[PDB]
């Protein structure tokens, strides 16, 4: 997250790092046994890290369980990146606290102009590299569909939307991959791609996660 703020330990309760030896991407944990994320984060050998806040310290919050299952959308494209969502399945079930929590699923979808909050553990700088240890927050509002597909002309499906400001220092960047953007509660947005970070007439790109709630709720139903 690039000028975005310490969000507080714990504060984030949804917000899951998976883990392969490090940090590589975030993602949501949405109900005891599932975390979404997405596609483009996927990989063998994932584990879980729940309730974490500084993901280098051991800080009395936090739950590792291994990933059983992952299942990328099934109409995944890599090259464009539509339909940039995954599902995991958790080997055992987490324990859900005020600390390690489940984040709504939206019933509709969100407008351009609503705020919403976009997390992870992903690079500060936007010219130059720093990733950081404690989990950064950035409030940022949706961006109209007609602003989103002028910044990038030819890529923007109707399964992505824009957030943040086009006059630049204020995104999501790489290691953010997969984490939450929640509106009013509700997780709309996963962090999928942008050109570079917080760059000018540039804003994030993110997975629409309304488009997904059917197919979400049905494979949770039979996996
Ligand atoms: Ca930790």
């Amino acid at each position: 997250i690039v000028g975005g703020y310490t969000c507080g330990a714990n504060t984030v309760p949804y917000q899951v790092s998976l883990n392969s030896g490090y940090h590589f991407c975030g993602g949501s944990l949405i109900n005891s046994q599932w975390v979404v994320s997405a596609a483009h984060c996927y990989k063998s050998g994932i584990q879980v890290r729940l309730g974490e806040d500084n993901i280098n310290v051991v800080e009395g919050n936090e739950q590792f369980i291994s990933a059983s299952k992952s299942i990328v959308h099934p109409s995944y494209n890599s090259n464009t990146l539509n339909n940039d969502i995954m599902l995991i399945k958790l080997k055992s079930a987490a324990s859900l606290n005020s600390r390690v929590a489940s984040i709504s699923l939206p019933t509709s979808c969100a407008s351009a102009g609503t705020q919403c909050l976009i997390s992870g553990w992903g690079n500060t700088k936007s010219s130059g590299t720093s990733y950081p240890d404690v989990l950064k927050c950035l409030k940022a509002p949706i961006l109209s569909d007609s602003s989103c597909k002028s910044a990038y002309p030819g890529q923007i499906t109707s399964n992505m939307f824009c957030a943040g400001y086009l006059e630049g220092g204020k995104d999501s960047c790489q290691g953010d991959s997969g984490g939450p953007v929640v509106c009013s509660g509700k997780l709309q947005g996963i962090v999928s791609w942008g050109s570079g970070c917080a760059q000018k007439n540039k804003p994030g790109v993110y997975t629409k996660v309304c488009n997904y709630v059917s197919w979400i709720k049905q494979t949770i139903a039979s996996n």
